[PDB]
């Protein structure tokens, strides 16, 4: 049981030997196509890389490579696509990809700079007057309008087939304040923006699966991840005392490497899914006092 857990690993302070533990245990497949010469240039990262079985495939005769990962939850029955901070040459693969996989929405957890480095691709345009036509993947996409809060910022898009002519409207949800290798600044500005890309229908199953990114597509990706499918758990059953974290933690790690970077990651997976419980198991005003803490505003 999480929380009890939580409290055990917190009296003895064991949670590197926690995380390091799920390390150990984590799954480990072949990445060939990923490191196969030709796709060097579409890696951020030489040692982030998706497993052959899991990874996405572009729907393109020429290279069908991007370092992205389906995370498919079976038991949670909800998918998620995990992939890299585009790069300048995989802009165009990154919305093909958004495209052929019929995603709603896009969850992106880092600011294209961080620490002096280029952390990502501008992939989406600023500025509506100034749309953004991807030529190797034949896509237009425009920045329809945007609400900036403090911490985070929610784009809506179009993105357009120019083959087809066929349009469809992508939510940019863009999270400006969580650190790299760090955590949010609490749990109920964390939860408060989950709740936002929930309350938008883009993780519903009538959609394709939700893109979620950082810079390498693990860490705080990672962390995203698990917390929504150990809420999501909790909540099909309506019983948080059913969810193991670290097992459901491991789960996902069957589908990309390295799924949460650092121990206290981890352990802020434990802190939002205990707090989020609350929401779960019929609480109507955590949501508001999330809002309220989060000082969106
Ligand atoms: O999102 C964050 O919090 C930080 O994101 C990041 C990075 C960043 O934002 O610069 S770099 C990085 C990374 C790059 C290469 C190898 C490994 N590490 C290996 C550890 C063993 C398993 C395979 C990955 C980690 C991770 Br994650």
């Amino acid at each position: 049981e999480m929380e009890k857990e939580f409290e055990q690993i917190d009296k003895s302070g064991s949670w590197a030997a926690i995380y390091q533990d799920i390390r150990h245990e984590a799954s480990d497949f072949p990445c060939r196509v990923a490191k196969l010469p030709k796709n060097k240039n579409r890696n951020r990262y030489r040692d982030v890389s998706p497993f052959d079985h899991s990874r996405i495939k572009l729907h393109q005769e020429d290279n069908d490579y991007i370092n992205a990962s389906l995370i498919k939850m079976e038991e949670a029955q909800r998918s998620y696509i995990l992939t890299q901070g585009p790069l300048p040459n995989t802009c165009g693969h990154f919305w093909e990809m958004v495209w052929e996989q019929k995603s709603r929405g896009v969850v992106m957890l880092n600011r294209v700079m961080e620490k002096g480095s280029l952390k990502c691709a501008q992939y989406w345009p600023q500025k509506e007057e100034k749309e953004m036509i991807f030529e190797d993947t034949n896509l237009k996409l425009t920045l329809i309008s945007e609400d900036i809060k403090s911490y985070y910022t929610v784009r809506q898009l179009e993105l357009e087939n120019l083959t087809t002519q066929e349009t469809r409207e992508i939510l940019h949800f863009h999270y400006t304040t969580w650190p790299d290798f760090g955590v949010p600044e609490s749990p109920a500005s964390f939860l408060n923006f989950l709740f936002k890309v929930r309350e938008s229908g883009s993780l519903s199953p009538e959609h394709g699966p939700v893109v979620v990114h950082c810079s390498a597509g693990i860490g705080r990706s990672g962390t995203f991840c698990l917390a929504d499918t150990c809420l999501l758990l909790m909540d099909k059953r309506k019983d948080p005392s059913s969810v193991d974290i670290k097992k459901v933690l491991l789960e996902m790690r069957k589908f990309r490497m390295g799924l949460i970077q650092t121990a206290d990651q981890l352990r802020f997976s434990y802190l939002a899914v205990i707090e989020g419980a609350k929401f779960i198991m019929g609480d109507s005003s955590v949501q508001d006092q999330w809002k309220e803490l989060s000082h969106e505003d």
